[PDB]
């Protein structure tokens, strides 16, 4: 059930069968989080999960898309993700369409863009790490020394993190590798979103929309405290459907809220099977 970065959540028959749902991992998690959604989809709906790969969002899609095509040929494609996973599903939809494939459904499970753009500037890096340092001070009750802004503002997100980690390790702090790697990859995967070069998509997108981001997302990036009515997708997607689901972002992937997603999604899938 594991093949490279592809997890089989429910296998498709040797030949024929219903259209698979492809799900994409959230930052800091695997596609096992889609098991509740799977329970609320029609019986025998196949489901395959795409796990983490490296690079910009575009570079990640460039590794996913050939695999998608190896598995599902010309389509139809049903692409679904929560959080980062929604952004990844979209980037794959864009890629698949350029190659002429048939993309029938893109499900964004509260993959809501920050309500203001995140500036890609040296000033914002300075401000960001000033905030992070102030939070570190209250939490671990230490006094943080002068941040070396000159070094930090010249680095990309992965460079910034590597620098801060090296400083932390230098400072004498010993942290178990699993915790570091989980924190580091979650952080960088969520930051990857900020520079996703988002393209218009000519098909149907469903955005399942919670009420708000949870506090930790806002502490990660304060601009997530604001949401636009189209979740930031309205300019790029002509055929955008929004389905309000309530709750917080972190609740959207679980029961009971996931039942509302699965019920609507089940109807979309049903229509796809009829149109076959």
């Amino acid at each position: 059930q594991i093949d490279g970065f592809v997890r089989t959540l429910r296998a498709r028959p040797e030949a024929g069968g219903k259209v698979p749902v492809f799900v994409f991992h959230p930052a800091g998690g695997s596609t096992v989080v889609y098991e509740p959604l799977l329970g609320r989809l029609p019986a025998d709906t196949p489901m395959y999960g795409f796990e983490r790969v490296e690079g910009s969002i575009e570079e990640r899609a460039q590794q996913y898309v050939p695999k998608l095509i190896e598995m599902q040929g010309d389509g139809p494609y049903v692409l679904v993700g929560w959080s980062l996973g929604g952004v990844l599903a979209y980037a794959c939809a864009i890629g698949l369409r350029r190659l002429g494939k048939d993309v029938r459904f893109v499900g964004l499970i509260d993959a809501v863009r920050a309500g203001e753009e995140i500036p890609q500037t040296k000033e914002e890096i300075r401000k960001r790490w000033d905030r992070y340092a102030a939070f570190a001070e209250k939490t671990f009750n230490v006094t943080i020394p002068a941040i070396p802004y000159e070094q930090l503002e010249e680095l990309d997100n992965e460079g910034q993190v590597r620098f801060v980690l090296d400083a932390v390790s230098q400072s004498g702090v010993q942290i178990p590798a699993g915790i570091i790697e989980h924190q580091r990859t979650s952080y960088l995967d969520n930051r990857a979103i900020d520079t996703a070069q988002i393209q218009p998509y000519d098909g149907h997108v469903t955005l399942y929309m919670a009420d708000r981001y949870h506090d930790d997302a806002i502490m990660f990036e304060p601009r997530y405290a604001v949401r636009q009515p189209d979740g930031g997708w309205g300019e790029y997607v002509s055929d955008l459907e929004v389905v309000p689901i309530g709750g917080e972002h972190i609740q959207a992937i679980d029961e009971p809220i996931i039942a509302k997603v699965g019920e609507h999604m089940s109807r979309a899938l049903g229509q796809i099977e009829a149109d076959r």
